């Protein structure tokens, strides 16, 4: 299949921090778990990130759907590359969301 990387949000807390991240996602990324664990997603943002676009998972979360954007992120050393992001609520049996799951993949060709 083609390169993806993965991540788990926990939304019972309430900005969503990162609790599980694979091996791809530290290794694409450059950070390590000691600066990712714990964290907003968000860190991966900079200077060129679309606000449109961040509005759009923003407002997913709050709404517990799944959403899918294209984010300009950048890695630890500052360089960029485009990420195209699908975030999926992971619901309880009652319907009240308890995860947020993400699929991360670098589409800058
Ligand atoms: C990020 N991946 C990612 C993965 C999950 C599971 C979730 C829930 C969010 C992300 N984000 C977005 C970020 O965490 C945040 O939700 C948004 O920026 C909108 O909220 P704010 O308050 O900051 O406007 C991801 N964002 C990225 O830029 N890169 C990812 O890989």
């Amino acid at each position: 299949g083609l390169r993806h990387t993965f991540v788990v949000a926990d939304a019972t807390l309430p900005d969503c921090p990162l609790v599980y991240a694979s091996e791809g996602f530290y290794a694409m990324t450059g950070y390590g778990p000691d600066e990712v664990l714990g964290h907003n997603c968000r860190f991966l943002q900079g200077e060129g990130t679309d606000p449109k676009e961040v509005q759009k998972i923003r407002d997913a979360i709050k709404k517990g759907e799944a959403c899918s954007v294209r984010l300009l992120n950048y890695r630890k050393d500052g360089t960029p590359f485009w990420n195209l992001l699908t975030v999926t609520p992971i619901k309880t049996p009652d319907g009240r969301v308890s995860k947020f799951v993400g699929v991360q993949v670098d589409v800058t060709s």
